[PDB]
């Protein structure tokens, strides 16, 4: 039989291991020859694996690179202008890679050039609330200062935007051992911790879903009209550079001015964590000087797009996509995900060679330039937006398969919750102590949902990966899954070696997943989801799950507003319309579900499958959210304070945020009421797509 | 048999006549009780005719009405402030209607209040080029002047925007006999010409597709958040009022200052048509004073929505819609169209009672508040936009059925050209001299297309009617048809009694269509189109017709640009990408057509029908045109100079318009290039929707 079990049994840990080794021997930085060569390799292998068509889709997009002959670094300079301390020019390469060339040195992609000199201010994680504390409570002014911020908690681009709005003239980002060194584990190569010379690369754009900075809304093709750099979307206006904690300790240890306001501002280095500005008495005439000489350059990138044509509904697309470009070797990010995709294509291709085809078309994508702002997936989606919005069933992302070895992690639209529960009950747990038990059982035990015992946690999607254009711009049901750490016992962020030269094949094979069993489990989950979405007669979406979450989110945003009861009375701010819409959605979804379970008629089937497919689409508002036109989903958007986190009812949440500080409360509360109307209208409109059609 | 011929034979001229008489005995102004009563009547009759469901959809939208106890008028005032001449307070009512109450006096809907006094400037038709001639050539300054403009040539709202941008402090609109009095015909009630006391009502908004001024983007429902008047969309900022030519002659005859620049500025009154400003010597101390006291008021409106559920594809909608609200009795506009709709519903309902249903759902709409800015159709479309964009097959409008008795007039998307040619060849000509000949034959003979002998003219859609939201915002294939005048021998605009109290049942029955044969023919065309769209197995759209027109429009916009060959060299302005896209569309459309003619498979059928339905949809750009976010179609938009006229490649056309006058040519030509890229990308993207799907 050609069924899901055939598909799943064909997947092999040993193949994932071979592919991961093959993908991680040299760097594959976006825009470089090595990454184009890997694109061509994947294209060739996907054809040989059996796909119907495999093409490269290229675009010319703005990328950013250091200057090879004028390196970036930071100094402490004395009053004569002598540079008495310089930060490292590169991370010490790991064992056996000390002769690899083309390792890009640490830098903040898209930083402008500059050599600002000034006094330091330490701003903790540079979150909105850290700047509130400095400015409103401590009365410290960042204007014209260089800010030093520890990485962690929020996306680094939000940190830079926050520093820029505080008036900083430069930003220094560093990895504190508090956030990137797990107690009792050794530094690489002897364990999976970040050494003191390790540094996290990463872009600092604030694109808000735009894709290539020069061509928002349209693909960066051969004839595209490009904005000038001055009108580009999302570029920072002050220089930024990241460093490791050996160098950070040298910059922090001399800090004077005010003490940290409390312990949540103190990391683990043996320094006071004084906020500044500037250095203590003896060193008060020294300054910090940045030297940034990176250049932005329009550069060609290549996505690989593989198609497995559907047998019955070839005009319905189920997409499995993840990126191929890496900062250096990409041992976890992205190649542990790309190796899994490669083995999924291989298994579907084995069935295809035996005469099978899925019911719907499956598209497989190896995206480029994800690390520079989701550029490859976004430009391809801009090019293909009309096909995707009328034909796109679902998008499953496939970046890193592992960021720990403790339990499963899934983030997805509520429409896929039931599919995920059902699939995980049919899969074997790879965990020690749960041999013979389902993945659902081990996941639920290790990661209980806050809401319902006997259920596992499933998070909302935010952003910071290639599902963003599909979900938040286009309204295509999306999901992602990976193995993760124990979040209770682990206070570090992501994994310690994230975006460092130390993320290697050896890291994964020695410390994370020697048997490749967690990779295999992730391949089964991602692949199983794609198989069900592409093969189930009725799409495997449950609209009743959206009804349950919408009520939860309406309760949550109502509770935020009710912190301001006098203003709600004064301005007549009512959530009645929103709860009415959610009640109506609940009722209509319940009736739709009964019809779905109660109808030999392929027109009623497909009519019903179209209602299921366009339900996520109904949450899109073609006018976008305020000042963020490419975030169009009214229920979910990336948080305005942290692109990685999803926010629910984002339009109302942002209208309420810090509202007690607004100088015109009438205007501010009017905008809250406007966002409640938009949300209530959209929920009701989405509900009505599920009503009988005529 | 239940076929198109059964449907068409059931239509009766005598029924259209009875319904027109019934709809035109009292005024049905939007927002008034009489119009709500007619809504309820139509709803009841449509149910009795056999529709499956007939509902009212109400909204609360901004309307505008004169003050019953403080009438609007214009005066000439002497230097003492004595009003020595006043314009009429009402049109003399026609015979037998002198006791009808609730006839709204002439006014410009949405005019602000004011009593400006000043010197007159005569501005011909107040078109963009008339203001160019006054300002650039004649050096006449309109700043702080009252402008008097003759109606005709362009939408009155464009006239007001133009006057407002010239700095006028008020606008007086009047009907010149040159444009509203056909030589050799008598004034009403003895003929169909406009008498000297007749006045054309009409709104002066510039909504650019927004619908209700207070709720752009969202339906004006029970909980809507409304903008304040100061932020309302499209309201004029200076007072405006319309008058007839008896009163206009009294305002013009004293005009001094400069002579008219040439004969195209002279109408038919016995006055010099001097441009002014102000009056000749003896009268030079007199001024003109307006008194406008109209009020804008949020007011409930009601659409009637009837559904005839499809037998096979109930989730595909073919919509026949036209408005019900009138300025006064609405003898032509809209009741000659609404009577036709009523008889179409009756005929479909007869077949339905005999057991028939159409293949797809047909929706029938009686829209409200069309006269105040397309408000009823736009608010309903805003409410239902998700259903319409995923399910909407086509929209056929049904405003006035006649504006002359000479020949057919059709304006529609190229996708319906073949359908219209085929249908008209099967219909009987009602014209004298063509008895026994097809409507296609008489239409082609009387209204040849400029492009191909043996073919009839079919115009592009612009705006100024209820198809606007469906076509230009949502991208649903749309069309309209009516009987019209001989345009060569007739130099007047629209029909003379347009929007006057004289548009009555007697006007139509005595002068336009005594036998109701032109109405019947129009019912056959509109109804026949709806029948084919709702019943053909394969949707009756020919994509190859779009390819032919796209080439014509690309040639046209290239020719405009080539008036500036030096700038095209300097700024490297190339149309190569656009012609490439059009060539590719031509090739792909040809291959799609062969597949369409060459495939028992209902999935391939519906897949192909979906490609046909979403082809018009593919021309939509979700970012809209510049500063006009609700005009989203890239091939067609209402002209920025005349809402009634369609413009092709509007984004490029407006970037090129008057470009030689722009102060920064680099910037201006860059915007041309940007619009060429947007257009070429959209044409290619639309073509690719017709490629094989996987
Ligand atoms: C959830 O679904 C329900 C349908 O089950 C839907 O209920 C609808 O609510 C609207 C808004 O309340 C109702 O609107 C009323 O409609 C009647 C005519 O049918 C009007 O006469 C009412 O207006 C009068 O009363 C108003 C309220 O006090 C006055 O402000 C106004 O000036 C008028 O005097 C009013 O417009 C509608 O009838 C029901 N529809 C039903 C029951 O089918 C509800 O709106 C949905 N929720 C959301 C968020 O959409
Ligand atoms: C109409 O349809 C045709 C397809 O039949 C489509 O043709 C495509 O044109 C693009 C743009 O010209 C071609 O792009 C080239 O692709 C190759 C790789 O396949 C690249 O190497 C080329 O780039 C090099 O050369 C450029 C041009 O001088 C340089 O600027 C650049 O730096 C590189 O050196 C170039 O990107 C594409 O191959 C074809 N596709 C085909 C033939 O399938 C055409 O684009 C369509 N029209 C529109 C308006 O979309
Ligand atoms: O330009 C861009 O937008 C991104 C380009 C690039 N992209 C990435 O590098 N993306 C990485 C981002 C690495 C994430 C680092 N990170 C994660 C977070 C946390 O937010 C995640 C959302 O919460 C869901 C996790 N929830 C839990 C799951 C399990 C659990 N448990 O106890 O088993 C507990 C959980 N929990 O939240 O307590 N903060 N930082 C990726 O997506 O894999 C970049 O960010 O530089
Ligand atoms: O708020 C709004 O947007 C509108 C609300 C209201 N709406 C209307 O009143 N709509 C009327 C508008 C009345 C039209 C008056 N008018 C028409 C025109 C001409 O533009 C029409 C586009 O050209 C197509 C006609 N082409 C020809 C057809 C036949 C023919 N022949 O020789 O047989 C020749 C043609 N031709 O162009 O030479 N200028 N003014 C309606 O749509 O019926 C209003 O305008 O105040
Ligand atoms: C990764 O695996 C690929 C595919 O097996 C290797 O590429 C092949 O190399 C052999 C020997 O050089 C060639 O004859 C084939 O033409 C290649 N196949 C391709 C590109 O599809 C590649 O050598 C491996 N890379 C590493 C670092 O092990
Ligand atoms: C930090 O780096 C800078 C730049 O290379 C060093 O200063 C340079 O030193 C060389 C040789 O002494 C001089 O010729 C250049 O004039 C200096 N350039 C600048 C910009 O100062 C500095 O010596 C280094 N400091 C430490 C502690 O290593
Ligand atoms: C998840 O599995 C459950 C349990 O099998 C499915 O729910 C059943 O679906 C069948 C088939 O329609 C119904 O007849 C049963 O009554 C359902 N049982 C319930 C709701 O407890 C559910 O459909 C699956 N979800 C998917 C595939 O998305
Ligand atoms: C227009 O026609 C309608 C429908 O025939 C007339 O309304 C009917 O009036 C009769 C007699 O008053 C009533 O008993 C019915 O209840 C009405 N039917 C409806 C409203 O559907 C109406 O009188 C006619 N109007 C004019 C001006 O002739
Ligand atoms: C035009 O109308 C105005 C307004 O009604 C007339 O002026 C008014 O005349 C009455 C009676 O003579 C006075 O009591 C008011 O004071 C006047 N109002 C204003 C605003 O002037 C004027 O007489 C009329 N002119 C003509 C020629 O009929
Ligand atoms: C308009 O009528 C023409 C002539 O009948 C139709 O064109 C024919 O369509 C049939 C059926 O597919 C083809 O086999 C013929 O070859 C076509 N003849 C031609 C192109 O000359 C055309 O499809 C009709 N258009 C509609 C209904 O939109
Ligand atoms: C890199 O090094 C120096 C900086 O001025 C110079 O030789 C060259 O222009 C730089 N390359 C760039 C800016 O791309
Ligand atoms: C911070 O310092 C700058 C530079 O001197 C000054 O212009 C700015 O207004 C100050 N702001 C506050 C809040 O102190
Ligand atoms: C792998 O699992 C073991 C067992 O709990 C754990 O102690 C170790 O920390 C894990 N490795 C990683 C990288 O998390
Ligand atoms: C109409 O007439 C006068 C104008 O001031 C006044 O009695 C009443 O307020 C007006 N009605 C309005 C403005 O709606
Ligand atoms: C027109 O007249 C006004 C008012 O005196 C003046 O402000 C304006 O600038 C003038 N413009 C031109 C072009 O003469
Ligand atoms: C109706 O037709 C006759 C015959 O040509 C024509 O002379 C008359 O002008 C027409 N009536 C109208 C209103 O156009
Ligand atoms: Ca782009
Ligand atoms: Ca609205
Ligand atoms: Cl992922
Ligand atoms: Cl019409
Ligand atoms: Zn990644
Ligand atoms: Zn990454
Ligand atoms: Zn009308
Ligand atoms: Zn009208």
């Amino acid at each position: 039989k050609h069924n899901m079990k055939a598909f799943l049994d064909e997947l092999k840990a040993e193949n994932i291991k071979k592919f991961l080794y093959n993908f991680t021997q040299i760097p594959h930085l976006a825009g470089t020859e090595q990454n184009f060569q890997l694109a061509k390799q994947i294209q060739s292998q996907w054809k040989e694996f059996g796909l119907d068509s495999v093409e490269l889709a290229h675009y010319d997009v703005l990328l950013s690179y250091p200057n090879k002959t004028h390196p970036n670094y930071i100094s402490i300079i004395n009053e004569d202008g002598n540079e008495i301390f310089n930060t490292s020019l590169f991370e010490p390469p790991p064992p056996g890679y000390e002769n690899v060339s083309d390792i890009v040195p640490p830098f903040s992609a898209f930083s402008p050039q500059g050599m600002p000199e000034g006094d330091l201010v330490y701003v903790n994680y540079a979150r909105t609330e850290d700047f509130f504390k400095l400015e409103r409570d401590m009365k410290i002014n960042c204007s014209g200062k260089i800010v030093i911020a520890r990485y962690g908690k929020v996306f680094r681009g939000n940190k830079v935007k926050n520093a820029q709005l505080a008036g900083a003239k430069g930003v220094i980002l560093y990895s504190d051992p508090a956030d990137y060194f797990a107690p009792g584990v050794k530094s690489y190569p002897d364990g999976w911790n970040l050494p003191g010379g390790g540094v996290q690369r990463g872009n600092i754009l604030n694109l808000n879903g735009a894709g290539d900075p020069l061509t928002p809304g349209y693909p960066a093709n051969e004839y595209a009209y490009r904005r000038g750099i001055a009108e580009a979307v999302g570029l920072p206006s002050i220089p930024v550079h990241p460093i490791g904690y050996y160098d950070a300790q040298k910059l922090l240890e001399k800090m004077g001015g005010s003490a940290p306001p409390d312990s949540s501002w103190r990391g683990s280095l043996k320094v006071p964590y004084n906020v500044g500005p500037g250095f203590t008495g003896n060193f008060s005439t020294q300054k910090v000087k940045m030297h940034i000489h990176s250049t932005n350059e329009v550069t060609r990138i290549y996505n690989v797009i593989g198609t497995l044509r559907g047998a019955v509904e070839p005009d319905r697309y189920v997409i499995l996509g993840g990126h191929r470009d890496s900062w250096v070797f990409g041992g976890i990010d992205p190649q542990s995900g790309a190796a899994v995709v490669h083995e999924i294509v291989r298994s579907f291709g084995t069935l295809k060679k035996e005469g099978w085809r899925p019911r719907r078309t499956i598209l497989f994508a190896s995206w480029d330039a994800e690390e520079f702002g989701l550029l490859g997936s976004t430009e391809w989606a801009e090019e293909n937006s009309r096909l995707l919005q009328e034909r796109g069933v679902a998008y499953i992302n496939a970046d890193s398969s592992i960021e720990g070895n403790y339990t499963l992690r899934v983030d997805c639209t509520p429409l896929m919750y039931s599919l995920v529960h059902n699939l995980t009950k049919e899969l074997k747990s790879p965990d020690e102590g749960f041999e013979g038990k389902s993945l659902y059982e081990s996941w639920t035990k290790k990661s209980p949902s806050p809401e319902f015992s006997g259920m596992p946690r499933i998070s909302k999607l935010g952003s910071g990966n290639d599902f963003e254009v599909f979900f938040q711009r286009l309204g295509i049901a999306s999901g992602r899954a990976r193995y993760t750490k124990n979040w209770e016992t682990n206070k570090f962020s992501g994994y310690p070696l994230y975006h460092s030269v130390y993320e290697t094949y050896e890291l994964v094979e020695k410390f994370y997943d020697p048997m490749f069993k967690y990779h295999l489990t992730v391949a089964q989950v991602r692949g199983g989801m794609v198989f069900e979405l592409a093969n189930s007669i009725v799409l495997p979406f449950d609209c009743r799950d959206y009804a349950v979450v919408l009520r939860k989110y309406a309760d949550k945003i109502y509770s935020i507003s009710m912190k301001h009861p006098q203003e709600m009375k004064t301005y007549s701010v009512s959530f009645d319309s929103l709860f009415s819409a959610v009640k109506n959605f609940t009722e209509i979804a319940s009736k739709f579900s009964e019809r779905l379970q109660d109808f030999s008629n392929p027109i009623v089937l497909r009519m019903m499958n179209d209602q299921l497919m366009f339900l996520e689409r109904a949450f899109i508002d073609p006018l976008g959210l305020p000042d963020r036109p490419f975030y169009r989903h009214v229920i979910y958007a990336p948080s305005s304070h942290n692109k990685y986190a999803g926010e629910s009812f984002p339009g109302i949440y942002d209208a309420l945020f810090d509202i007690e500080s607004k100088v015109d409360p009438s205007k501010a509360w009017g905008e809250v009421k406007r966002q409640i109307y938009v949300a209530a209208f959209t929920v009701q409109a989405a509900a009505e797509t599920l009503s009988e059609v005529a």
